């Protein structure tokens, strides 16, 4: 393997596509090793766009629009860091050529929940929960009737939660529907049967060219479709972690390519059950800006560059909690910041230009000697950060 | 403390006077707070210019042209990166009401050995090396009589051993004098007498709201004026130790402000001598991006925003070791990457546009049971690097 210098002629150029706070670690850890980057979104100023060499604004699901700024670029990898992303354009190119991390069928399947969740429960026979799709308001009725209650209905095309109910009573149904209407390419649904899960964690797994690497388990709590905190490492038994292993292997691997995969898990005791993976790093995983020597971005990086990640260190109890606000600004400010770090503990302030609701601006990390003073450490700087717009 | 959101009208603005492998991390460091960077330096593309929001190129010894800079930008902190500055228009700025990191002072005392030896030695009432001061080779040649062999000879606006000479005989004093001349300005010097340590050592002293803090010493190897390979830490006495950190936190109180400072000092037996101190992050340092939870950038960053540190994580032993080859080229690239990554061992690659000789492009990094181990990790990882131009 041979990186170039950012810059010049013989630079090693990766685009990403989504510019969030995830494809900002991602930036950093590419312009650690010299490697070019190239940050495009759907808007201005998007994390990742602050710490790149060029950004460029463009409708990510528009391929004729990715095709323009591929050729434009002509990046040796596509990072795609969103799910809504033109992926029949990736799969066009990548046949000419280009490299498509982890690969452009990965991104294909996993944009549509209804490819992975089919690949998963029907070629791989994972455990999954219950599902049935709709595309009709009768046939979601059918579908609800035939799960049962309760159920959770998903658009096929989300994220982060968008138009996603939690359905308990035939009462819901047709507010379900018409939320589940908005969110989406507003289209398909998916009805899933809830799972009573003890714990939900993610299994961020690296698929590299030495092999399938995995960090240790990240819990975490999820509150109205948002993560508000994660922790590593979850206590597992034994054989719940090593079943999770072994889901997460069969998925990486038949999803293909190299990259760090968030290989999202329910465990029941000693049972694990698939729900979703992210081709990409997961938002989950920023506890591994504290908790590990290589964050889940900086093994993304070294997987997609084929280099070998070799291991990974895990320093101990850590956590994540989120910094999201509910205003409406486009001049966000921070105050109180002397009370959010300090010993085993930090902040990120993504750098967002704007918010106009409810917004992940930030996350607090902190350390400790078990994850549950980590997450309550975290969480209290988390809130302490006063957010003024 | 106040945080704004970086291109937004409430940013806070930091700006870097010097961009290379230093002042990259520093950014980064900021970035990640959502800190707006400008990243000026005398030459184009310049490491920290990489991940900056903008850029300046300009000749930083010139005063008018860094008030220009400033003035221009309005940024909330002036973050000397270099020695080589102007740091009269920093004095004056600092006047004028800009916030000098860690202050103006510092800058200036520390560019002149004359006015940091004299306040360490005398003012401050710590030991140092043998010395005196010469403005003539009849004042020269007096001086180094004074001293005697061997000695060291350098400029009072010298660096990196710019324009120093070991002087173990009289028949160099022909060169010697001369060369004294041939850096710095191009002059008058500094005549030392030399001190014979068991080894060398980094204190890297942050001084922030909450106090005065310590990172584990940090040992070093020197080779003709550069950095060969640095360790986590340096094995010495608990009596060397609070001997050492009393010299460091004196200094640092003396010279004032909030910063990461770095603090020379050798170590012979349970014996500590002052030797200098860098009012900024170190070059040594950089082993602590591998063996700290907050690297010495982080820590700069952390202080200088008024934040509190509470705490320096260590990991273990661990080393860093320089990637410095010895070419022309404009187009660098660098082979065999996959041999010089693993578990443990990681590596940076600064994103200089060109060489010219001698320069540092990068720097391996390793952890491991001891801190001999480490050092030979970090070693073969940097000498598997094949730098091509
Ligand atoms: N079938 C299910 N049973 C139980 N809980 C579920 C089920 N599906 C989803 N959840 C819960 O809802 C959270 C969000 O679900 P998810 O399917 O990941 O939504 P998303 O819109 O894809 N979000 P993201 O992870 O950002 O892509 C999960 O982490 C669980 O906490
Ligand atoms: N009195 C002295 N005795 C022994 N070693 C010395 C003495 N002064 C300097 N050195 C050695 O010289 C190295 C570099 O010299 P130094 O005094 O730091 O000058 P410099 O030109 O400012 N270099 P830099 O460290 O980059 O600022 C030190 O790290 C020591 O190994
Ligand atoms: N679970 C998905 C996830 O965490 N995505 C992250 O959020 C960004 C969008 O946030 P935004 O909606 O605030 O612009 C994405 O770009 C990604 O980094
Ligand atoms: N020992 C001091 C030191 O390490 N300084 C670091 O090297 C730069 C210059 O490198 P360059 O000479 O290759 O431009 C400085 O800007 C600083 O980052
Ligand atoms: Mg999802
Ligand atoms: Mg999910
Ligand atoms: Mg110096
Ligand atoms: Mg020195
Ligand atoms: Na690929
Ligand atoms: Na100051």
């Amino acid at each position: 393997t041979l990186l170039g210098t950012a810059l010049r002629p013989a630079a090693t150029r990766v685009m990403l596509l989504g510019s969030g706070e995830l494809g900002k670690e991602v930036a950093i850890e590419c312009q650690r090793l010299g490697v070019e980057v190239i940050a495009v979104d759907r808007y201005a100023d998007a994390p990742a766009m602050h710490v790149a060499h060029r950004s460029h604004v463009i409708n990510m699901l528009d391929g004729d629009a990715l095709r323009r700024v591929v050729e434009l670029e002509k990046p040796h990898y596509i990072v795609p860091e969103i799910e809504a992303i033109a992926t029949d354009m990736l799969i066009q190119l990548e046949e000419e050529g280009l490299n498509v991390v982890p690969c452009a069928r990965a991104t294909k399947l996993t944009m549509n929940r209804e490819g992975i969740r089919r690949l998963a429960a029907e070629e791989l026979q994972l455990p999954t929960s219950t599902y049935r799709f709709a595309d009709s308001e009768s046939l979601f009725r059918e579908a609800v009737a035939d799960i049962g209650y309760p159920c959770i209905v998903k658009p096929v095309m989300s994220s982060s939660g968008k138009g996603q109910t939690f359905i308990r009573s035939a009462e819901q149904l047709a507010q379900a529907w018409k939320y589940a209407q908005q969110g989406g390419r507003a289209g398909r649904v998916i009805v899933e049967g809830v799972v009573k899960f003890d714990f939900e964690i993610t299994l961020l797994t690296v698929s590299a060219v030495d092999g399938v690497h995995f960090c240790a388990p990240v819990g975490h709590r999820q509150e109205d479709g948002d993560y508000r905190e994660s922790w590593q490492p979850q206590q597992m038994s034994p054989l719940a972690l090593e079943r999770a292993q072994e889901i997460a292997r069969k998925v990486v691997l038949a999803l293909g390519g190299y990259g760090l995969f968030g290989v999202e898990l329910f465990v029941c005791g000693d049972e694990v059950i698939f729900s979703e993976v992210s081709p990409r790093p997961h938002d989950t995983g920023m506890v591994t800006l504290i908790s590990q020597d290589l964050s889940e971005f900086a093994l993304h990086v070294r997987a997609f560059l084929g280099l070998p990640v070799g291991g990974i260190r895990q320093y101990g109890p850590a956590a994540s909690a989120v910094i999201l606000p509910q205003l409406t600004s486009q001049n966000v400010t921070f105050d109180n910041v002397q009370n959010a770090v300090g010993a085993d503990l930090q902040i990120r302030l993504f750098g967002k230009p704007e918010i106009d609701g409810s917004r992940r601006l930030g996350v607090a990390l902190a350390t400790a000697e078990s994850v549950v003073d980590a997450i309550e450490r975290a969480k209290h700087a988390a809130g302490q950060v006063k957010v003024q717009g």
